[PDB]
């Protein structure tokens, strides 16, 4: 399994965000699968960030929620970057 670490901004995202209400096990259960390199359930749209010219992927936690995260192979992580809607990442 992928190491899993978190940005400091990620952070700050996910605390906001628990505190609107939104469900953590949501978020381990995606999280979850993309450290152990599974493909994920139909639901969680998953692309690569164009404008992102370092390896950033995108997956949408909701359809707008989406979870901006980095796979380090070379150092066996899955970096968690920003958590939040368009309007609020871009
Ligand atoms: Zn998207
Ligand atoms: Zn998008």
């Amino acid at each position: 399994m992928l190491t899993i670490e978190t940005s400091k901004k990620f952070d700050k995202d996910l605390k906001i965000l628990v505190k609107n209400g939104f469900d953590l096990k949501l978020l381990y259960k995606v999280v979850g699968n993309l450290a152990t390199e599974q493909p994920l359930a139909p639901k969680y749209k998953d692309h690569p960030l164009k404008g992102g010219l370092k390896d950033f992927r995108e997956c949408h936690l909701k359809p707008d929620l989406l979870l901006v995260y980095q796979i380090k192979k070379q150092e066996n992580t899955l970096f968690l970057v920003r958590l939040g809607s368009h309007s609020e990442l871009f």
